[PDB]
RNA sequence: GAAGCGGCCACACCCGGCUGGCAACAUCCAGCUCCACUCCGAACCUGGAAAUUAAGCAGUCGCGGGCCACAUCAGUACUGGGCUGGGCGACUUCCCGGGAACGUGCGGUGCUUGCUU
């Protein structure tokens, strides 16, 4: 699964120019060896800074203070359509960044139906309650929630229990 | 510094200003022979040296035209590989490589080979 992480990466030593600017890009992807081309992607693209003259200098990988707690991820995107770029400000409630990620380039190719190479995210930061504006996560920031599962599943509480009959019925109340 | 002889052949060209002539280059002065104008001593040729730096030439100036140089322009345009990628199609995301031009910005505007007073 992705995993976030800090690439920071620099141009070459000329003898016109020792110690250049270093530049860092916040990417996110499965492991180290990915994670060093999604920065060459970016650099190359935007501060033209090439992989045949560059170094890559520290793969930081992000972990969490504490994934024990829940928290609200407010993640702006531009996202390429045929004809078309859009700019959409979209929002996820996990245990961390790259879950929240993940989530995204699941719900836009399967909302929108575009891939994770048409998509570039601009901003993904953690938002506090207050200044959350979207009503269906603002919803379970509240307290007293209920709902029922209505509709359980019938699956093998482990895979040897499994069987293909049944005298009684099974009842899918939520109840 | 000036002159003959040249090398790379505009950073040297083209328009217009200014400052210099000790010798040197030149304008200039004259026309008899050499010879010269399909007419003309204007040119070419020959013999001068009175007076000039006005011109050529030399150096130098211009928010000068052009030329040359670097940086941006731009990881853009285009392009070599790869996908049972997308798309009715036309075309085109992405992955591994290469990478312009015009324009604009700032700078510059000849550097010296061998002989001679």
């Amino acid at each position: 699964s992705l995993k976030q992480y800090l690439v920071i990466g620099r141009p070459y030593p000329t003898k016109e120019i020792p110690n250049p600017p270093a530049v860092r890009v916040q990417v996110f992807a499965p492991d180290e060896v990915i994670a060093k081309s999604k920065f060459w992607t970016v650099a190359q693209r935007i501060a033209r800074l090439k992989k045949a003259h560059g170094e890559v200098l520290a793969v930081k990988h992000v972990i969490e203070p504490e994934p024990t707690r829940v928290k609200n991820y407010g993640v702006w995107l531009s996202y390429r359509s045929t004809r078309n770029h859009h700019n959409v400000y979209k929002e996820y409630r996990d245990t961390t960044t790259e879950g929240a990620a993940t989530k995204m380039l699941a719900e836009l190719a399967g909302t929108h139906d575009v891939s994770a190479d048409n998509i570039s995210i601009i901003k993904i930061a953690e938002v506090a309650d207050k200044d959350l504006v979207h009503k269906n996560i603002s919803q379970f920031t509240h307290e007293n929630i209920k709902f029922p599962m209505l509709k359980q599943s019938i699956r093998a509480p482990t895979a040897s229990a499994r069987k293909v009959f049944a005298a009684t019925r099974p009842t899918v109340c939520g109840f």
